[PDB]
């Protein structure tokens, strides 16, 4: 479909039974979700953002169904403001920026 | 043109005789630019980000030529690690997220 940036670009995700809403972000190299209970072994990485660095938990091989398109990528769990579906998942779902 | 998100969508911007590169960012409601000397008056505003918060200069009605497309909107100047062309300008040049 096409979205049409007059509204913030939100899509729904299904990540391990938890139905949460997430933003498609073109200027986010990674996807970070807040509030989800994610289960297993994790490698701790530190991410950057603007005036910010937060320790995310890097969990690999997590299936996330983004708006009814599936992608098995890497999701970071953290105290983020809005949930992000960044480039690492956007590529799998075939997302393109156009003008 | 349609940008593939396998590589960061960095576009060239022309803002007041200063040529620079900027990120095409759907997850930012406002466009922020680092310390590029801009002329005029500025209104207080400080915005929400991941990790924290930064104070900017609400500069309304300044022109920015993004990929040779002219747009005029509110640009913010400040402690940004990286440059952003956010939603308030993104829809003026005609940008859509397709999938
Ligand atoms: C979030 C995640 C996202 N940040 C990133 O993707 C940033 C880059 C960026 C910052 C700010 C604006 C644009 C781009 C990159 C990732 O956080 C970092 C890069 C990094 C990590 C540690 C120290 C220094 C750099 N890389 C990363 O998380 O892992 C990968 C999987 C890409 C190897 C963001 N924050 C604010 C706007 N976009
Ligand atoms: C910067 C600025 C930009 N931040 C915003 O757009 C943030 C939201 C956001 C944060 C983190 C990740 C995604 C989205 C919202 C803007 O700061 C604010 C909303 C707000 C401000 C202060 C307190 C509470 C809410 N909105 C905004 O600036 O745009 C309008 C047009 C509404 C004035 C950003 N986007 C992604 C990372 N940083």
């Amino acid at each position: 479909p096409q979205i049409t940036l007059w509204q913030r670009p939100l899509v729904t995700i299904k990540i391990g039974g938890q139905l949460k809403e997430a933003l498609l972000d073109t200027g986010a190299d990674d996807s970070i979700v807040a509030g989800i209970e994610l289960p297993g072994r994790w490698k701790p990485k530190m991410i950057g953002g603007i005036g910010g660095f937060i320790k995310v938990r890097q969990y690999d091989q997590i299936l996330i169904e983004i708006c009814g398109h599936k992608a098995i990528g890497t999701v970071l769990v953290g105290p983020t403001p809005v949930n992000i579906i960044g480039r690492n998942l956007l590529t799998q779902i075939g997302c393109t920026l156009n003008f």
